[PDB]
């Protein structure tokens, strides 16, 4: 029995400290993996000078992001979700990849801050040719691709915004996270962030105008 | 491989399954050992009347809403019953908090109204302790507090509530009622008897 799967530890406390938001506050929550953790570390000022509130944990799927999501994004009570997810899907940490159940996750959270009438941003999962910790998994730049057309279909649908940080980042035949973003093919360096910021910049500005 | 939240389990019975007539009525069952060990005890209360059981034994809420869209979602069900939380106070994958669990519990509700599925909420069926971990010493206490709130939120959101409970505790220690358990925690045949009663009436009301 693996306690704590979904590490709900990880912003326990931190969630607690947080006061309900200011009359006319829309924050914004980020939710994500080891991209958006690595966000807030790399360039903390753009979360502390927007009010943006980053909940991302290193090496998580969107399965542990589903059993998180109220205690991390709903219980915050923010205005505004914005979801990056299935690099770690992709990579196979929590068992073998199904697009399916990955973007059904993916929609779960969706119909929940809905519910909760949270607004969403989806994203696009970001290119990799690769993943170092997992050198088994050969075929990544097509999951990734399939899974982000499906996304871009599914907010298409449903009237939700969609961020392309993968067309902005992607290079070369292998669909590579381009080297001047990254140094281990998976992880934006400060200079790729710089690009997802004004991306994400402005659909937030959008939607919460 | 990992799986943690037992996909597997129902992965081939889900795929062999047509898609509903909405006039078949289509009842999908949630849950643990206790929903499992229905179907493993009366079969024929769910195959004479098209009802499905999902029940993965040891399970708590938070595996359970892992696997709600594969197991509940996409059969298309026109109702789902949701019996969950034994396991969450046995600690199985971790410290018990009430919040989290009754959070999960919600979770799934939200995404069963959002695919226009039908719920039932059942109690948290009655046990003094569980057999598997000992060291829990306040289950009669956990189990009423959760129930109580899961009644509180049924009722406010206009959500039928079938309480097992009550027909089936027995003593000041809140115990499962020695006429229908052998284990303290799950029903024999007569404590399924006394379910049955009780989650038929509710269903045949809310599908009328």
């Amino acid at each position: 029995q693996e306690k704590d799967w979904a590490n709900l530890q990880r912003y326990a406390q931190q969630n607690a400290e947080l006061p309900k938001p200011d009359k006319n506050e829309k924050r914004v929550v980020f939710m994500g993996n080891s991209i958006t953790e690595g966000w807030v570390n790399t360039h903390p000022d753009f979360f502390k000078s927007n009010g943006y509130i980053g909940r991302g944990i290193g090496g998580q799927t969107s399965y542990q992001f589903l059993v998180r999501f109220r205690e991390d994004v709903i219980n915050l009570s923010p205005a505004l979700v914005v979801i990056n997810a299935a690099t770690n899907d992709i990579a196979e940490n929590t068992g073998a990849y199904h697009e399916d159940r990955t973007f059904g996750n993916i929609v779960s959270m969706v119909e929940l801050a809905k519910a909760n009438h949270i607004k969403v941003i989806l994203t696009t999962t970001l290119p990799a040719a690769a993943f170092g910790w997992n050198p088994s998994i050969k075929d990544a730049p097509q999951k990734i691709a399939s899974l982000n057309a499906r996304l871009k279909a599914y907010a298409q649908t449903n009237k939700i915004p969609f961020v392309d940080y993968y067309s902005s980042m992607v290079s070369g035949s292998n669909k590579a996270l381009n080297p001047a973003y990254t140094k281990d093919g998976v992880h934006p360096t400060s200079e790729g962030y710089d690009v997802m910021e004004n991306l994400i910049q402005q659909a937030i500005n959008k939607t919460l105008r």
